């Protein structure tokens, strides 16, 4: 019983994330690039982030974007209590994911990154 949902901007050009084994972001003020299993999506521009690798059975829970035309921000954290960021700048507006599976994260992509699109199950 999965849900697909968007958050950013109609910019871009689409990607799949390649698994979510890792992730990692560039960022400023902006998420200039998602980094999903070391793969960008989004521009060369911000400071790369050290890498979040996912343990064995864990997956993000709990995450809370904030976009406008791009992501602005990105945290999350996993069922088993591990976060990652905040990263990025207080622009655009914040929505949350709550109490998920997220199983694939897909986007579209430029010089930032436009949108996520977040395929999950809800509790």
């Amino acid at each position: 019983s999965l849900t697909h949902r968007k958050f950013g901007g109609s910019g871009g050009s689409p990607f799949s994330g390649s698994g979510l084994s890792s992730i990692a972001v560039r960022s400023g003020s902006y998420l200039d690039a998602i980094i999903i299993d070391g793969v960008h999506h989004g521009g060369s521009g911000g400071n790369l982030s050290p890498t979040f690798t996912f343990g064995s059975g864990e997956y993000i829970s709990n995450m809370t974007i904030r976009s406008g035309d791009y992501i602005d921000n990105i945290s999350f954290e996993t069922n088993m209590g591990r976060r990652f960021g905040p990263y990025g700048g207080s622009g655009g507006s914040a929505n949350t994911l709550s109490n998920v599976k997220v199983i694939q994260i897909n986007g579209s992509a430029g010089d930032y990154l436009d949108s996520l699109d977040i395929y999950y199950e809800q509790y």
